[PDB]
């Protein structure tokens, strides 16, 4: 089978950029999508910098075979420092989730002094860069938090109920309402409905997924597409129970 269009591929290192891959495949933008998760190896934040960047070049030499036209990085800590060595050894576009989501706030507030909300993993976070951007482009009133906890919450299926309440009432002691709320990591767009019903709607939610669709358009030539696009999953340890999930997350 071959036709003449579009075939990119997803790669997180392990199941949260699916929220990626959902907002992607609601777009239509492709005709075949290929998720890779380094499954083995999670989490990415533990490590140091090089070693995140020997990790993220074994994936690029996985996507040889299939020939992509464009990869998306869907890990922030992949994001943040590897995002650089791939394109040294990359032949087309390859992309992260960090820019988009800051232009998606900015153009979201074009207001340089409005409050910006940041959660992420705590490596996320101490790598500064979602803070070493916005601030070069003069936004002021942001605060970034380590919400870690909600990583498992996720994988352990828990998005409602007091217990999650009492994980939000916990982190969110004394925090001013923010204007915007960012999702600096892939599990969190599981949690969204309890936020936002938390947070109320003066705060608005920025998607990882959403911005990078929205991404796309801005940088690339892309055509919608009338049939529904192809998936394909891939992981280095335990490949099923990751087709289960995004089954999950997706409803296909």
């Amino acid at each position: 089978f071959q036709s003449n269009a579009m075939k990119i591929g997803v790669f997180d290192s392990g199941v949260g950029g699916l929220s990626v891959l959902k907002s992607l495949y609601e777009a239509r933008l492709f005709d075949e999508i290929i998720y890779y998760g380094d499954t083995a190896r999670v989490p990415y934040g533990v490590k140091d910098k090089d070693t995140i960047i020997k990790f993220c070049l074994e994936a690029l030499d996985f996507f040889e075979q299939f020939q992509i036209d464009m990869l998306i990085i869907a890990c922030n800590t992949a994001s943040a420092y590897a995002l650089d060595a791939l394109r040294a050894k990359a032949h087309f576009p390859v992309y992260g989730v960090i820019d988009a989501g800051v232009e998606a706030t900015i153009k979201a507030l074009h207001d340089k002094n409005k409050e910006i909300l940041v959660i992420a993993t705590k490596a996320t976070i101490k790598s500064e860069e979602y803070q070493k951007r916005l601030l070069s482009q003069g936004y002021t009133n942001i605060n970034a938090l380590a919400t870690g906890l909600f990583v498992p919450m996720v994988e352990e299926g828990i998005f409602e109920g007091d217990f999650l309440q009492s994980a939000m009432e916990y982190y969110f002691k004394n925090i001013t309402t923010p204007d915007a709320l960012i999702l600096a990591c892939t599990h969190f767009p599981l949690l969204g409905r309890s936020l936002s019903k938390y947070f109320g709607d003066k705060t608005k939610l920025i998607h990882s997924g959403d911005a990078i669709v929205e991404f796309l358009k801005e940088r690339e030539n892309i055509d919608l597409k009338n049939h529904k696009a192809k998936l394909h999953f891939y992981a280095s340890s335990d490949v099923e129970s990751l087709k289960n999930t995004a089954k999950i997350w997706l409803n296909l």
